[PDB]
């Protein structure tokens, strides 16, 4: 039963160690579901955002098997590894919604998607138009380069309440390098092109 | 005594596993009682309320035998499992405003009913009118689908005399519904709360 | 000693356990001293107020003979159990300024008596003029029903000019705090709060 | 060496219990230096502070021989038992800016200086004229009266004030006060410190 | 293995105790990269800044033979000892805004570099011109003095800063501090950060 799952995922899980197999990297998948834009400000380029960071990996110091048992439980993500995600152009804390649980299958596959209120330095001119603005928020480990963490990519949940739309949204893979340090690092880049309501 | 059901609590709740009776779903009761209408913005369509949220379920592990006892106990719920119910509109972290202690009936019913204020993305359009505004607000698990957990409904009389805003009606109805990406259901109270400026 | 009482104190209290003896209910008794008046708005009729919550109970498991020994201690509030006081009307999350410590004496006799910043719903009307503003502050148990808990103001009236800030720019008219018991519809118990009438003006 | 000490004052250490030596009061010595001016409202009678809140004091328990060890070490102070100070007529939670480390002497004597940035209710009239205001902050003990705890002054203190405060620090000074209530027998002691300040 | 690694960090770090080889000091190296200037105001001389605080030193007690296992693994810093470094003209809490995790090399090398938001008193006149506002920050170890810690700059500073900011950086100069105070016998060690920077 659950607590048995619950009881050895806390007698097997190392929650500050990454689970990589065979030495290469942890894939990690991101994916940002935009659910509100709530303040922008074309005079400093900063926008408030609301979103479902849909986030996945796997970590086979979870599994069990499942013939008679569950094969999904709830567990809390201090339970687990998490990713040490960062949002590389974020001025604000990233401010939770939700209970901070994550869905771990009993293949190993954890699926985490927190409900996320944070602020971003990005580029809101032409907001106010119709080709719109095109804010970009850069997503990747802030610790990991990317022999230990890949990242990559995977408006239906948008507010119609919102005083903006979106317009667009495309999730592109980037590699930043550094000159202190000789490995990349890896990102996802998120374009969001969003106006203001007519 | 008092103490003897604490301890035996304490021995007994698994705060962290979810306490399904035989594969059926936990029986989750919610029910908003409005207290204030705090802030109203109907150009970017943000409200602040606060309410009483009445959260009531089984959990059979809490029970004991009440013949020479008190059949009811106070418990902070951190030693109790809860539901990990969450506002699909929110845009604040829920701000807990009360003692954070359940009230447990000796048959293992749990009553905990938080104060909280909240911030909420919702349609305040109508606000000044006679028709008023008609904010809604979906409560539910964030991670537990239908086979886990359900949610059920069970409003003037506890609503502020000193408000800005009188309430006109309160309707909660459950929704059910089945994603993109998931293959099950999941519950929803929807509380539509109908609303004008005095 | 005090390293001992405060031994004997954790061996015995039981924080999260009412510490109700014989089946009867815990009186305590709540006193508001307000201290300070920092925001009002009489056209949302809401306040920010600042004051000193004087809370005593009786705790007799915690009791030591004192003849030989100190007859007053501190304690961290994390040791021993509390009232779960709430008030009805607050609007704010009570924010706690000071030490969260309590004092007890060698009777089991505790006193806890935290600062606190608080926001509140309530009438604002009048506040400019001379007769002042009541604003009406309901505090009690927020889980504990009247057999369990008992609240009693200590005092029911004061101008508290000994504790208001002399330098708001408000000022105290009157302060009366009376016990009420108040009942709701879904419920077949009474829950006990004090009621804390605050006629106040802007000076 | 230092680990052998914080294992040391681990053990000695009672956070939670006050370190009187036979039955006297603890002497806490306390002495505020501003650092900053940062909002001040003569209309509501409010200022914005941020100081040093320079605190000393002794607790014999944790001393140790320092022959050949360390005669210093800094400690979380989790460690250590910290009197209960608050400032009677403060309006906000002290925001404490700094590390919450003690520094401890191998005599057993304690500092433990925070920078804190605090709001507080008095008197702000006179701000913007040339005698200035003078805004009384007082500091003592919250629950410990004056045999348990005992509380005295240790300067402009301009010389860690900043230079870019729209305010400027006339003069601070710091007396030692002790008041009672009506409901009880006993009296609590503060330190008062005079803080006469203008706008630039 | 990493496993092992952690373990083995977790069984030998002491995260309240200063690692100190011998009685050399601590070197730490400290170097501030500016990200945003999010807010200004040149009548209060408040700025809120965004940076990243890369602060690097050594600790032997975590080294380890990397000779068939990785050399470098990411640890929660709750799990290190970590310098209690403070900036002397701050006016608000720092916010982390990053997974608060340092990286750890096997020698014993530690590299711990958050995301701060903090807003400072400093001179922010000029801002609206083309000499600019140079605003001055100060970073040194609240307790440990210079016999304990050394603090020093590393060399950039002002690459990374985001574009899309209403504010540029002219130039950023960080430079090597030493000070004794009245109180004290001891001198302690700060790194100064020279922002030059103005409105677009
Ligand atoms: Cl000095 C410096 C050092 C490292 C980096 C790389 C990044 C931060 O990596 C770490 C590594 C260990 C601890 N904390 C941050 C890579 C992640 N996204 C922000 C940058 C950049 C700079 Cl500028
Ligand atoms: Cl992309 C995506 C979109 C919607 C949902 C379903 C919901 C979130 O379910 C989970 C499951 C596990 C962990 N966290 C959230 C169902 C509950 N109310 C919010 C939506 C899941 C995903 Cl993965
Ligand atoms: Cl619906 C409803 C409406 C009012 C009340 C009574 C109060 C809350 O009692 C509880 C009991 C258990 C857990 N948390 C609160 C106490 C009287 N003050 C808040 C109201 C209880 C319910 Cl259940
Ligand atoms: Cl009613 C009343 C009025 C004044 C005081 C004295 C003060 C509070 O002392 C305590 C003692 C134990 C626990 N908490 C507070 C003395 C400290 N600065 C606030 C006042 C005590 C009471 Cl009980
Ligand atoms: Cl009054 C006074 C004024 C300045 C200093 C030196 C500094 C603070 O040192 C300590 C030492 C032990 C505990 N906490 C702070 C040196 C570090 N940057 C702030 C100043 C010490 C004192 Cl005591």
């Amino acid at each position: 039963d659950r607590a048995d799952i619950l009881y050895n995922i806390r007698q097997t899980s190392r929650p500050d160690v990454i689970p990589t197999q065979r030495d290469r990297p942890v894939a990690v998948s991101v994916s940002l579901k935009f659910i509100n834009i709530l303040e922008v400000n074309e005079i400093t380029n900063e926008v408030d955002v609301v979103f479902w960071q849909q986030t996945t990996w796997s970590d086979r110091t979870l599994a069990w098997n499942s013939s008679h048992s569950p094969d999904q439980v709830s567990v809390p993500i201090s339970s687990l590894w998490v990713p040490d995600l960062a949002a590389y152009n974020a001025i604000s804390k990233p401010e939770v919604l939700t209970p901070q649980l994550a869905r771990v299958v009993s293949d190993g596959e954890v699926l985490y998607m927190p409900s996320i209120r944070q602020r971003f330095s990005c580029d809101v001119s032409g907001v106010d138009t119709e080709s719109g603005a095109t804010c970009r928020i850069k997503i990747g480990s802030w610790t990991h380069h990317s022999r230990e963490i890949s990242v990559d990519p995977t408006s239906e949940y948008f507010s119609q309440y919102s005083r903006f739309e979106i317009l667009d949204v495309t999730q592109k893979k980037n590699s930043v390098t550094y000159s202190c340090c000789p490995e990349a690092y890896e990102d996802v880049e998120v374009s969001l092109n969003f106006r203001k309501k007519g």
